[PDB]
RNA sequence: UUUUUUU
């Protein structure tokens, strides 16, 4: 129970947690970890653990907190042995994997067994799993089904300065919680914390700062602002695998494509300089979101050899998002390379709209990105902006999350959750009052909430789905529609990227495979069409990674999408959703999958402006749009309904179906009674069509 | 005329 009992423990010639022999790796690893920061005050920590329930951990970048302190907690544990679990959450996937993966090395057990993790897809734990890495959101969804989570007796809030939506409503369940159960103990860590506010609103908790830090990182700024911060980037790379010693690189960019333009331009480049200029050898790994687990893991492998004894070194390079911004150590990295961007999720509370944007970082993620070096050796990081910038333009902290996005899921969650006052619901930073009332609405026009704002069986359903409100009502009503298969399939295509596939070299080709998937009335059915051949080709036998390059669809999204459809086919079983379909010849099947999307998106509707215009019209909102240059509809019905809404220099609606107005006031009533509209167009055209509708009564 | 993340 003290420092010095537990470290005798950790020297026994057996595991404690197997009845098996440590291994001679264990014990050079034991001596490298006892030299981190952190171990210096594992005392003055145990002590505060037990003196206290709610604990907020600061050190810097490499101290030690993610790989120790539950080791710490656990060997705590040890004189009694609990059932119950150790939490600890990060706020990216392949953190969990990569951590899960050192501590279980670190306890010299098998990963799965002891030591765990648990994200979407993947669930690699067991019946003899105490030390559990996962996503913020995965142990959310858990207390959707577990308000006082009883699977666990301490629960470790990592990198909590991200204020992810997940992480601040955790903050604020497990505040809460801690008035309920005294037998749980709660931790907050990060090397870039506003520890006094975390302590302020955690009932005035203690904080433990380990000073030390392992390796120093050296920084270093350009003298004057570049503009084009790509080219600055790739120049900065080029120039440090020329002339700077060994040592790997991570790249920091800002999304899919920046990136994967940049592995080419990188490559050909230094392919050019390994042919003509005795370069030394450069893997190019290129690390974000969408891309399969197995891929990303790929960025932990070794850097390649010299070509020759005495050659130019060989080194590695990683091209990535914020996603390596935190958490991660990836061994043989010495540079980082820091643009200074990132896309970041702003929201319009009037125009009802979300969307990203490349903005400048915090000097928190900043810190955060010079902290994936200095963690094995000595690191530098090059950042592409100028020392004055970095002091007076750039935030203090990113803005949370909860602050900058649509809530309709997360109040839906909240009430899941149980939280009986929306209003006095303590959350670190409490949203403006019209985001919260305009998401209560919405959850109200679904049939999600009362009229008094409480849960409707529907809406206790709808918080079952890994999907938003208006997606998940449209999957759970598709049976009344006949066709809750296909709707389930279009669901599942529109929780993933887009699967259309346009290279710049190829795009008149493109088109012209996407042309053959092409379904005149909507976009929607045109991707159930791209599906179904799809699983055809499957089912068939052919290979799907070649098939999809000469159809020009993403293998990669595709393949995502039918892990959603498994999962979401699963739940609807589980509830007793009736999965239904209507024969492919039918006269009523297509549109019967039209109508079954308006279950759901009758608030996503625009209206024709004129006769011979292009511009459309939202419904209440009167918004003035576009249609999305890449849709398939050729010529489209005065009524569409739109899936998302997207701007670039012009403001568009995307993926759009033809529907007729009268399914509107069909399907969604309540939303559509013309006492709510206005003076408008669109309450005229709709009056007309529904006094047409009383005559056809006839 | 790309999905920054996460369920
Ligand atoms: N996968 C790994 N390979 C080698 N060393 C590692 C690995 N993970 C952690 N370490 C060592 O342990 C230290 C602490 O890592 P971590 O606990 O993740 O720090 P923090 O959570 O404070 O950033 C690292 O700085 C590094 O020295
Ligand atoms: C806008 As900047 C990251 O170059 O200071
Ligand atoms: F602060 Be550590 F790098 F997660
Ligand atoms: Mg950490």
């Amino acid at each position: 129970t003290t420092a010095k009992q537990a470290e005798a423990v950790e020297d026994s010639d057996i595991n404690p947690w197997t009845g098996q022999r440590h291994s001679e790796r264990y014990f050079k690893i034991l001596k490298a970890r006892r030299k981190l920061p952190v171990n210096k005050q594992r005392q003055e920590f145990l002590d505060l653990y037990h003196n206290n329930q709610i604990l907020v951990f600061v050190g810097e970048t490499g101290s030690g907190k993610t790989t120790q302190i539950p080791q710490y907690v656990l060997y705590d544990e040890l004189p009694h042995q609990t059932g119950k679990l150790i939490a600890c959450t990060q706020p990216r996937r392949v953190a969990a994997m990569s951590v899960a993966q050192r501590v279980a090395d670190e306890l010299d057990v098998k990963l799965g067994e002891e030591v765990g993790y648990s994200i979407r897809f993947e669930n690699k734990t067991s019946s003899k799993t105490l030390l559990k890495y996962m996503t913020d959101g995965q142990l959310l969804r858990e207390a959707m089904h577990d308000r006082d989570m009883s699977r666990y007796s301490c629960i470790i809030l990592d990198e909590a300065h991200e204020r992810t939506l997940a992480t601040d409503i955790l903050m604020a369940l497990l505040k809460q919680l801690s008035e309920r159960r005294k037998d749980l103990k709660i931790i907050v860590m990060s090397a870039t914390l506003d520890a006094q506010k975390f302590q302020s609103y955690f009932f005035n908790a203690p904080l433990l700062a380990v000073p030390g830090r392992t390796h120093p990182v050296e920084i270093f700024y350009t003298p004057e602002a570049e503009r084009d911060y790509v080219e600055a980037a790739i120049r900065t790379v080029l120039q440090i695998h020329a002339c700077e010693p060994e040592g790997d690189i991570l790249l920091f960019l800002t999304g899919e494509e920046e990136i994967e333009d940049a592995c080419r331009r990188i490559s050909l480049e230094v392919d050019e300089m390994i042919r003509e200029s005795d370069a030394g050898p450069m893997s190019v790994y290129p690390l974000y979101g969408t891309l399969p687990p197995h891929q990303q893991q790929r960025i932990f492998e070794k850097a390649p050899q010299p070509f020759r004894p005495g050659g130019r070194p060989g080194r590695k390079c990683i091209v990535a998002t914020n996603i390596a911004e935190t958490s991660l150590t990836i061994d043989g990295i010495v540079y980082v390379v820091d643009p200074g961007f990132s896309k970041q999720k702003i929201y319009n509370p009037r125009t009802r709209v979300e969307s990203l944007l490349v903005s400048p970082i915090s000097k928190a993620s900043a810190q955060q990105r010079a902290g994936r070096a200095g963690r094995t050796r000595p690191g530098k990081c090059f950042r592409l902006y100028t020392e004055e910038a970095f002091k007076k333009e750039l935030i203090e902290q990113t803005y949370p999350e909860i602050l900058r996005s649509n809530l309709s899921n997360t109040v839906l969650e909240l009430k899941k959750l149980g939280v009986e006052d929306l209003v006095h619901f303590d959350l670190m930073d409490p949203p403006a009052p019209e985001t919260m009332m305009r998401a209560l609405e919405e959850l109200n026009y679904l049939a999600c909430l009362d009229d008094d704002g409480e849960l409707t069986p529907l809406g206790n359903l709808a918080s079952e789905f890994p999907l938003d409100p208006a997606l998940a009502v449209m999957l759970i009503s598709s049976p009344e529609f006949y066709c809750s298969n296909e709707i389930l399939s279009i669901t599942s295509l529109l929780s993933v990227p887009q699967i259309w596939v346009r290279p710049a070299n190829a795009r008149k080709r493109a088109d012209e495979m996407k042309a053959q998937f092409a379904h005149p009335d909507g976009d929607h059915l045109t991707l159930l069409n791209a599906y179904h051949a799809y699983k055809g080709a499957e089912a068939r036998g052919e290979d799907m990674k070649k098939w999809c390059h000469e159809h020009f669809l993403s293998y990669r999204h595709l393949s995502s999408a039918d892990n959603v459809r498994a999962q979401l086919k699963k739940i609807m079983e589980t509830h007793g959703i009736e999965l239904v379909s209507t024969p492919f010849h039918d006269k009523n099947y297509y549109t019967n999958i039209r109508r079954a999307l308006l279950a759901g998106f009758f608030m996503q509707v625009a209206m024709r402006e004129s006769s011979n215009s292009k511009v459309y019209k939202t419904v209440k909102d009167e918004q003035l749009v576009l249609i999305h240059p890449s849709t398939t509809v050729t010529t489209p019905y005065e009524w569409v309904v739109y899936n998302e809404f997207v701007l670039t220099t012009k403001q568009y609606v995307r993926t759009v179906t033809n529907i007729r107005p009268e399914w509107l006031l069909e399907i969604a009533p309540v939303y559509y009674d013309l006492s709510t509209f206005q003076k408008g167009e669109i309450k005229n055209a709709l009056t007309r069509v529904a006094e047409k509708i009383r005559r056809q009564q006839a």
